């Protein structure tokens, strides 16, 4: 088969030496890499920019004529990644080279056969501050119809986090928006944890860190990201080959999802970043 799906809760991706490179989530679809040798025990695969090996034990072959394979498609305005059969995210503007309503396939969401995407928020250095003020960030709740969020009117706390820890406040708002459903998840409400801090795939709610209030949750999560990711040389969102997505989340499209939210906010607020 050309495509395989991950069966266990997570599965590792290995290099040719058998060293772990990353891990990916249950249901993730990987491509067989025909330029490298596979055998009975391990398949050469590609996922989210990463070329490595996976154990056959962890995979199930798909038939693309009847099983869901992630793809990209333009509506003529935006280019969308269907990350799941019933979920799409906008990743880029429509290019003239895209046929509307045609399915396109890509192992990294940047290289296509007939065009190349810029996803600049995916590779942006997150130590550079946003050009949005606290009041501008606060406006996005009304502009994107975000109701009942714990993060409403916390633009000033995001900008303090940025000032103190030197982490981009648009990124911190987009990460909390994606990870905690705009501070509306049960982890957000019970634990003031908007960033999935230690929300491990095996037991996400139980493992998730507890913070004292919303402001200490924003500041404490920012400290945790600075100390565990930025200070360790993971300074952009990226994918399974580089960036925070290598370690932060099993989801191969976590970085692309946060970049998409940054793109959507930036557009609504007038494109200052
Ligand atoms: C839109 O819904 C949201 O989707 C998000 C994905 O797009 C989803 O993300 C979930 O978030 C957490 C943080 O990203 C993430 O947790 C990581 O889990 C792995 C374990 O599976 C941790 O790695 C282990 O770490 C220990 C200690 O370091 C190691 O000993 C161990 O070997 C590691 N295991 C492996 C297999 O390598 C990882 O820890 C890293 C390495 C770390 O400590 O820095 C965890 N990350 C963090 C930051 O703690 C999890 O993978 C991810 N889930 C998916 C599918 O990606 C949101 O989840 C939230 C948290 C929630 O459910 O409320 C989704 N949000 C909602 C509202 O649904
Ligand atoms: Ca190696």
């Amino acid at each position: 088969a050309a495509y395989y799906q991950v069966v266990p809760v997570t599965a590792n991706v290995y290099d040719s030496d058998g060293e772990k490179l990353s891990y990916i989530s249950q249901g993730s679809v990987v491509w067989l890499d025909k330029d490298r040798k596979s055998d009975d025990k391990r398949l050469a695969i590609t996922i989210s920019g990463l070329s490595g090996y996976m154990k056959t034990e962890d995979l199930q072959a798909l038939d693309a004529s009847k099983d869901f394979i992630p793809y990209y498609e333009s509506d003529g305005h935006r280019f969308y990644h269907y990350v799941a059969q019933n979920a799409s995210i906008p990743v880029a503007s429509h290019l003239s080279d895209m046929e509307v309503g045609k399915k396109y396939y890509s192992a990294d969401g940047l290289h296509f056969d007939g065009f190349k995407l810029e996803n600049p928020f995916l590779f942006k250095d997150l130590t550079e501050a946003t050009n949005y003020s606290a009041e501008e960030l606060d406006k996005v709740f009304s502009l994107l119809n975000i109701n009942n969020s714990l993060l409403e009117n916390k633009g000033a706390t995001f900008k303090e986090a940025e000032e103190h820890y030197h982490i981009n406040a648009l990124y911190l708002l987009a990460h909390s928006a994606l990870e905690s459903n705009w501070g509306r998840s049960k982890i957000a409400k019970d634990k003031n944890n908007f960033f999935g801090i230690t929300a491990y795939d095996t037991t996400p709610y139980l493992s998730a860190k507890t913070f004292d209030d919303v402001d200490k949750g924003i500041l404490g999560a920012t400290k945790w990201i600075k100390e565990n990711y930025i200070d360790r040389g993971r300074t952009f969102l990226g994918n399974k080959a580089s960036g925070m997505n290598v370690e932060y989340a099993s989801d191969p499209y976590w970085g692309e999802k946060i970049a998409s939210v940054m793109m959507k906010i930036n557009e609504k607020l007038g494109g200052k970043d």
